[PDB]
């Protein structure tokens, strides 16, 4: 198990423009295109991201390429983020994945807002952090995914992703 398989399970794979859980135009493996309600704006963003006239549809190779770029960016983002880097650096390799997962889904800014949870993770107070992370819009809106990520932070193992 690794970050790519983890996110592939949480985000799925779709080759045509779709709306994510919040209603935003997305494609591939959770690649957000735009928050604008315009499917045209979305189609424009897609072509620009892929470098060709896609008309709203891409190939698996293209999907995997975007996914790779996105994970890469997420990690680099964490590493240059003042509030996130120290936490990331304090964690083991499995837990690094749970943090990347959150950033991939909500963005740096979103994650940087979990101040108290972050301090608890830094202090390695696993159960306390898990309870705190659950007190959030994130948990209430996407509970199954949040439960998987939280369990990952709590246990430091891939159990929540086993049998999926
Ligand atoms: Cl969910």
């Amino acid at each position: 198990m690794n970050i790519f398989e983890m996110l592939r399970i949480d985000e799925g794979l779709r080759l045509k423009i779709y709306k994510d859980t919040e209603g935003y135009y997305t494609i591939g493996i959770g690649h957000l295109l735009t928050k604008s309600p315009s499917l045209n704006a979305a189609k424009s963003e897609l072509d620009k991201a892929i470098g060709r006239n896609c008309n709203g549809v891409i190939t698996k190779d293209e999907a995997e390429k975007l996914f790779n770029q996105d994970v890469d960016a997420a990690v680099r983002g964490i590493l240059r983020n003042a509030k996130l880097a120290p936490v990331y650096d304090s964690l083991d390799a499995v837990r690094h994945c749970a943090l990347i997962n959150m950033v991939f889904q909500m963005g740096e800014t979103g994650v940087a807002g979990f101040t108290n949870s972050l301090r608890m993770l830094q202090q390695k107070r696993w159960d306390e952090a898990a309870v705190n992370l659950a007190k959030s819009r994130w948990y209430n809106q996407t509970p199954n995914r949040a439960k998987r990520v939280i369990t990952t932070f709590r246990t430091g193992t891939w159990d929540a992703y086993k049998n999926l």
